[PDB]
């Protein structure tokens, strides 16, 4: 299915690309952000 992708805000629907995850932040709002070593 269609992701989001790193670096971006998550949406409703559809969580972030494979290798990218969503997570929310002391902000409120939640963005996608690549994996790290």
């Amino acid at each position: 299915a269609i992701c989001t992708g790193a670096d971006r805000p998550c949406a409703a629907c559809c969580p972030c690309c494979p290798g990218t995850s969503c997570k929310a932040e002391s902000n409120g709002v939640s963005y996608c952000r690549k994996d790290e070593p």
